[PDB]
């Protein structure tokens, strides 16, 4: 039978599922460590990779292919559910099996996808340092009109360091922080006045490399759930412009305490589609 991760219905993925908005059309790119496109409970239409040696249509590592299943896991009756069925599907390895790619392997991606239509964009991945061409290319995208996704980082908190990592620190990128199904911040929740949104990022369950489905925590998990709230909303009014989209997930969100720790607040897809 098909799971519904706890995720979707928290973020009110359902209700918008349900009114029958799933995502369709609308592009999403995943740059990530790839992802196992013959995962049957995924549908992968494209990509590229810009990591030597290694095909878009594949994951050694398994993370890229757990984040694409909580945007667009296959709705059927079997493996989980995403949060964006619908949405076309594209794999982006800027990473390899070891999880580590280089400023110019990401850039890449992140060119790649503005150039070829991408919708939205979601980067699982995050560092300390940025880079002028990390942003030019972040700052395009989103000039473009494309909705930039990324995660705010798992290095928790510290007195008041601000622990948000590059490209979430981008004001053209979207940081993402992590709750778990109470609807309580994660312990490894970066902390940060970029902080924008937060999402299910603990304990979430999605698909995993070689047919299967492993349960993983990490901010970079809840991205993802932005990432397709955004698609959500896209397929709704496809006229809305990156910044409106971006606006409606902010101010709609559910306020739970000082921005600090949740930025705006849990998001709600229910509220932010209108
Ligand atoms: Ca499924």
């Amino acid at each position: 039978a098909q799971t519904v991760p706890y995720g979707i219905p928290l973020i009110k993925a359902d209700k918008v599922q349900a009114q029958g908005f799933k995502g369709a059309n609308v592009k999403v790119a995943v740059l990530d460590t790839g992802i196992q496109a013959s995962h049957p409970d995924l549908n992968v239409v494209g990509g590229a990779s810009f990591v030597a040696g290694e095909a878009y249509n594949t994951d050694g590592n398994g993370h890229g292919t757990h984040v694409a299943g909580t945007v667009a896991a296959l709705d059927n009756t079997t493996g989980v559910l995403g949060v964006a069925p619908s949405v076309s599907l594209y794999a982006v390895k800027v990473l390899n099996s070891s999880g580590s790619g280089s400023y110019s392997g990401i850039v890449s991606g992140i060119e790649w996808a503005t150039t070829n239509g991408m919708d939205v964009i979601n980067m699982s991945l995050g560092g300390a340092s940025g880079s002028t061409a990390m942003k030019q290319a972040v700052d395009n995208a989103y000039a473009r009109g494309v909705v930039v996704v990324a995660a705010a980082g798992n290095s928790g908190n510290s007195g008041s360091t601000n622990t948000i990592g590059y490209p979430a620190k981008y004001d053209s990128v979207i940081a993402v922080g992590a709750v778990d199904s109470n609807s309580n911040r994660a312990s490894f929740s970066s902390v940060g006045a970029e902080l924008e949104v937060m999402a299910p990022g603990a304990g979430v369950y999605s698909t995993y490399p070689t047919n299967t489905y492993a349960t993983l925590n990490g901010t970079s998990m809840a991205s993802p759930h932005v990432a397709g709230a955004a698609a959500l909303i896209l397929s709704k009014h496809p006229n809305l412009s990156a910044s409106q989209v971006r606006n409606r997930l902010s101010s709609t969100a559910t306020y739970l305490g000082s921005s600090f720790y949740y930025g705006k607040g849990l998001i709600n897809v229910e509220a932010a589609a209108q």
